[PDB]
C-alpha cells in the first residue's frame, strides 16, 4: 500500500477502512477545517487528496503537491476546486453525484414544508412554553400556512437532485416547472415536467427551489430583479449553493413582502450569521446538511474509495468530473 | 333569517358571509376558548350552533340549549362532542372531512421530514448564532438524519388523512404499510398499500404516522409495549389525538433510545407544556396546527356554511356524522 492519500476531515469509517490494504492513510481530525498553513505542509508527499466542500484546493494546492495525481472532493458540487488548473497539471478529480441525491431532494422538501407551514415557528411557540402560558388551545386562525398538494412547483436545475425533487412533488400531485440549461425529454416524460424559460417559472410557481451548481452564470441568479418576478405568496428554497442567491436582495423581498417566505440550506459564508435574517419569521434555516443521512454520507464515503482505488489500478475514475484529463496523462500514480 | 346560529370562534369570514344572508349570526371574538359559563347563557335561543375542537358539547350543553337542533363542529374530529346524547335529543352533529384532508396530511410529512433530518434543530443551532460562533462550517458526521425515500412508513388508520399521507410516501418511493379497521381493495390498489397487523407493522416500520380518531380503542393505543415494538431508529409522527399515545411511555422511549425521534402536533391537553418531553432534541413539536393552511380553514368554514343551510331547507346534512338521528327527527328547525 505505497500510495498515500490526506483525507482533510473525518468521514464516515467505511471509505477509510476501504482505502487502508491500498492505501497509506492519514485524516485530519479536528472538527473545525483544517488551516492553510497545516494542509500546504501535509499534502507534499501525497498521491491522492479527500478534500471537503469549505476546503478550496486551487493552484497554490497543486503547487505544494510535487506528487498529487487524484483529488477526490467528498461532494457532489465541487465549485471549491480550480478544476481548470487541475486538468492542466495532470491531475483527476472525482466528486461523489448520485450516492447523495435522496438526501438532498429529501431536505429540499422538509425546508419547503417547514417553511410552508411554519413548522420551526410553531415548534418554538410550544417548547418555551409560551403556547401554554396564552392559554389558547386551537384557533380557527393561528399559525395559517401556504398549501403544498396541487400546487405549482418551479426546479431550476434539472439535474440529479432536481429530479429527485420532481419525483417527490409528484407524490404531492404539484404540477412541475422546471429551468435548465437543457431539456431531456426522457425526463420530461416519466416525471411530466415542463420546460419554462426562468422568468416564467417565476412567475408562475408557488414555490421556487434551487439545485444549480455554483458557476459564473449561476452566480446571483436570483437578484432583486428576479425576486419581484415570483408571487408575494411563493416560498423560495435554496439546498443549492449559497451564492445562487444575493442574500441581501433575499432579505429586502421578505422584509418588503415580494415573496412569503424562504427555506436556506446553504449561504454564502459558512459558517454564517446575519442579524436581519434571522430575525425574520418567514425563513427557516440549516447549516448546510443535504446531505446528512447516515446512507448518503456513507455512501459517499464509499464512492470515494471507490474512485483512488481505480485510479491506483490504472483505470477512468467512476466518478471522473474532468474527463479532459484522460488526454494529458492516463490514469496511475 | 329567522334562524339563530352562534359560532364560538372566529372562523374564516368566507363561512359567517354565507350564513349571514339565511341565518342570525353571533360570534365569540376573544381567541381563547370561551368560558363554560358564558357559552351556556348563549345557547339559550340558538337554533344551530359551531363549534371547535377545544368545547366539550356534553349533555349540559344540549340541556341549556332548547331550541338547538344542529351543532356543526369546525373540525373533522368530533371526540369533543357527546354524539351519543345528541343523537337521543335529535340534535345533528356534522363535521369538516375532506377540505382540511391535504393540509393536514402535508403538516404529517412535515414532520416526518423535520424530525427524520433535524430541521428544527438545525434552525436553532443557525440561527442563535452558535453554528458561525463554533467556526465549523460543514462536517461529514454532523447533524446526521434518516433517509425517508425508500423507506418503510407504516399508516395507523387508513382514513381519508391516512390515503393522503399514503399518497404522499409514494413520492417518496416508500413501501406502504397500515393497519385499520377494514381493508379497502380498491385503495390497496391505487396505493399499492399493504395490511399488516398492528404489531407487524410496529417491527417493520422506519416511520409510524398515526391518523385515527380518538376513541375508547384507540385511547392510549401506543404505550411502552407498542413502542418496545418499534426499530430503535424508527420515528413516530403523531397528527391524529394527543391521547392516542401514552405521553409518559413515550418520554421514556425517547430518552431510552427505544425509538429515534417524535413528531408531535396534538398532546393530551392543550395547549400543553412538559419540561422533560421538551428538553428532548429529537422530538418536533408544533401547536395543532395540522389543518392550517389557507385553503383548509377556507373550506371548511364554507362546508359549515353548506351543512347549516342544508338543514335550514330541510335536507341531510352533506357531511353529517350521526345519520342514526335522521330516524329520531327530520331536517329543520
Ligand atoms: N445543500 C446540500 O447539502 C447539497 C448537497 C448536494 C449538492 N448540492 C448542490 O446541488 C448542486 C447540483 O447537484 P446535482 O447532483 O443535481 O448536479 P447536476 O445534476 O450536475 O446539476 C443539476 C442541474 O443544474 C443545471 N444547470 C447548471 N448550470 C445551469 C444554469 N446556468 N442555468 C440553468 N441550469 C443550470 C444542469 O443542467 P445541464 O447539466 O444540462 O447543463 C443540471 O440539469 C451541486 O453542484 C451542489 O452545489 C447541495
Ligand atoms: N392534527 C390536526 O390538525 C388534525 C387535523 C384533522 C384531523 N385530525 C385527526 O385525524 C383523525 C382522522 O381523520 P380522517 O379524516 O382521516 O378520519 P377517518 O378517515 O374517518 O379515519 C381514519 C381511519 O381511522 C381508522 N380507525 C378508526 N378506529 C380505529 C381503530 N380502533 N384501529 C385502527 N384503525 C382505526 C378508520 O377505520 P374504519 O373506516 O374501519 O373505521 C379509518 O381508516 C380525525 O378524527 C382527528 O382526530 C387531526
Amino acid at each position: 500500500m505505497k500510495p498515500k492519500v490526506f483525507i482533510t476531515r473525518e468521514i464516515p469509517e467505511v471509505g477509510i477502512k476501504m482505502l487502508e490494504d491500498e492505501f497509506e492513510v492519514e485524516v485530519w481530525g479536528d472538527e473545525k477545517e483544517i488551516p492553510r498553513e497545516i494542509l500546504l505542509k501535509k499534502v507534499k508527499e501525497v498521491d491522492a487528496l479527500v478534500t471537503m466542500l469549505s476546503e478550496r484546493i486551487d493552484k497554490e494546492v497543486f503547487e505544494n503537491a510535487p506528487k498529487l495525481r487524484i483529488v477526490a472532493n467528498y461532494a457532489v458540487g465541487y465549485d471549491n476546486i480550480d478544476i481548470e488548473e487541475a486538468t492542466k497539471r495532470g491531475i483527476y478529480v472525482t466528486n461523489t453525484p448520485d450516492v447523495l441525491t435522496d438526501a438532498t431532494a429529501d431536505l429540499a422538501f422538509a425546508l419547503l414544508l417547514a417553511t410552508a407551514r411554519h413548522v420551526v415557528k410553531g415548534d418554538r411557540f410550544v417548547r418555551s412554553g409560551e403556547w401554554k402560558k396564552r392559554g389558547v388551545a386551537w384557533h380557527p386562525k393561528w399559525f395559517l400556512g401556504y398549501d403544498v398538494y396541487g400546487k405549482t412547483i418551479g426546479i431550476i436545475g434539472l439535474g440529479r437532485i432536481g429530479q429527485a425533487i420532481a419525483k417527490r412533488a409528484k407524490g404531492f400531485n404539484m404540477r412541475i416547472l422546471y429551468y435548465s440549461r437543457t431539456r431531456k425529454e426522457e425526463v420530461e416524460r416519466e416525471l411530466n415536467a415542463e420546460f419554462k424559460p426562468l422568468e416564467d417559472l417565476l412567475r408562475e410557481s408557488d414555490f421556487v427551489v434551487l439545485a444549480v451548481p455554483l458557476t459564473r452564470e449561476t452566480y446571483h441568479l436570483i437578484n432583486e430583479e428576479r425576486l419581484k418576478l415570483m408571487k408575494k405568496t411563493a416560498i423560495l428554497i435554496n439546498i443549492a449553493r449559497g451564492k445562487v442567491v444575493d442574500t441581501n436582495a433575499l432579505v429586502k423581498a421578505l422584509k418588503e413582502g415580494w415573496i412569503a417566505g424562504a427555506g436556506l440550506d446553504v449561504f454564502e459564508e459558512e459558517p454564517y450569521y446575519n442579524e436581519e435574517l434571522f430575525k425574520l419569521d418567514n425563513v427557516v434555516l440549516t447549516p448546510h446538511i443535504g446531505s446528512a443521512s447516515f446512507g448518503a454520507r456513507e455512501g459517499m464515503a464509499e464512492l470515494v474509495a471507490k474512485n483512488l482505488i481505480a485510479f491506483k489500478r490504472g483505470e477512468i475514475p467512476p466518478t471522473l468530473v474532468n474527463r479532459e484529463v484522460i488526454k494529458i496523462r492516463k490514469p496511475g500514480f
